[PDB]
DNA sequence: GGGGGAAGGATTCG
DNA sequence: ACGAATCCTTCCCCC
């Protein structure tokens, strides 16, 4: 089987560059301004010109400006990025029926029934890159390997504007020398748990007792790592369907006053409904991020679809249940809809 | 003991 | 180190 992974480099910032090409070569920083005070918020994405100096996703905007005071800071325009992304995904469908749209800037293509050997794959890759650069002016990195995981790892190693193949031989080596923390799907939390279990490389997962490994990171993640270690991971490329939709908004000031929170809650509901479009949810959850950044949620599932009027009234009951089951002030408030009919 | 689901905290990622 | 969506464990009903 042969998988080709496509990752759009520093996507949000690149799109801003395509929409205002005079930004090329300058440090571009796309941010989420939370509006709690001047420059409150964080960097969502930055191009290479800014990343090389340490300005990257997650760094507070204020901190970023101390490092690059003259870089260009832009607000996130998510809908534009999504429309651009969709056009690019369509260009990719021309290369394979079985395509998995992993995120706004990632997609996997199963080009087995389309190419033989890793020479034709590399060529199909260049073909895809040039195509995208031509039609949308966007640069992408391509990763090629036997499964989705190593296809992703190859791209991570070739970014930006790169292409890389990880053959069956490099795979076996990586299973020995790659930091377990560099394996997709393994975040910060899991990484630390594995180390304390004595696992720093994939190969090490085979030296531990499965019911011990499973006890720490869970059955699903355990089998995931074991499969990868034995060079047996072969999940099929298939695009999943959105299981839920929601919106969470940061309030100007923290508080626990119902009448002060409702406006934000309603704003979030209105936006979530617009996004739902023609989907009718049967489940609603209200989510509150407290002052100490801890998240509390309460939801309800109905035997039928939820109208917007039902959403408004139900969301207040859930928020009240939340304010009741926790004395902490709230900082962000929002909702999520799911179980679409 | 275990199947069918609802519920909410846990975890991943930009 | 400051938004979105799914994952994972627990609990409840009931055969």
């Amino acid at each position: 089987m042969i998988v080709l992974f496509v990752d759009f480099d520093y996507f949000y910032a690149q799109v801003e560059e395509v929409l205002n090409p005079s930004l090329k070569g300058k440090p571009v920083v796309v941010c989420v301004f939370s509006g709690r005070f001047e420059d409150s918020g964080a960097v969502a994405t930055a191009n290479y010109e800014a990343r090389k100096f340490g300005v990257k996703a997650g760094i507070p905007i204020v901190e970023a400006k101390k490092i690059l005071p003259n870089a260009v800071y832009l607000p996130m325009r998510k809908e534009v990025y999504q429309q651009v992304s969709s056009r690019i995904m369509n260009l990719l469908r021309e290369y394979s029926e079985k395509i998995e749209i992993a995120s706004i800037d990632e997609a996997y293509l199963d080009i087995s029934d389309k190419v033989r050997d890793y020479r034709e794959a590399y060529n199909l890759g260049l073909e895809i890159k040039n195509k995208i650069l031509e039609k949308e002016k966007i640069t992408v990195t391509v990763g090629i390997s036997k499964n989705k995981v190593f296809a992703k790892i190859a791209a991570d190693m070739a970014k930006p504007n790169g292409i890389k193949v990880i053959d069956d031989e490099e795979v076996k080596r990586l299973i020995r020398e790659l930091d377990i923390a560099d394996v997709p799907g393994i975040g910060n939390i899991t990484a630390e748990k594995l180390k304390k279990l004595g696992i720093n490389k994939l190969v090490d997962t085979l030296s531990i007792e499965f019911d011990k490994l499973k006890g720490m990171i869970g059955e699903a993640k355990a089998k995931y790592l074991i499969s990868l270690a034995r060079d047996e991971y072969n999940e099929p490329i298939r695009t999943r369907v959105r299981k839920s939709i929601g919106r969470i908004v940061t309030m100007k000031r923290n508080s626990r006053n119902l009448e002060e929170i409702k406006p934000y809650l309603f704003r979030a509901i209105e936006e979530s409904y617009y996004k739902l479009d023609k989907r009718i949810p049967k489940a609603i959850h209200v989510v509150a991020v407290t002052e100490d950044l801890d998240i509390v949620s309460r939801g309800r599932t109905f035997p039928h679809g939820i109208s917007k009027e039902t959403a408004y009234s139900e969301s207040v009951k859930l928020l009240q249940k939340i304010l009741e089951e926790d004395e902490r002030k709230i900082r962000r408030i929002g909702v999520r809809f799911s179980k679409f009919i």
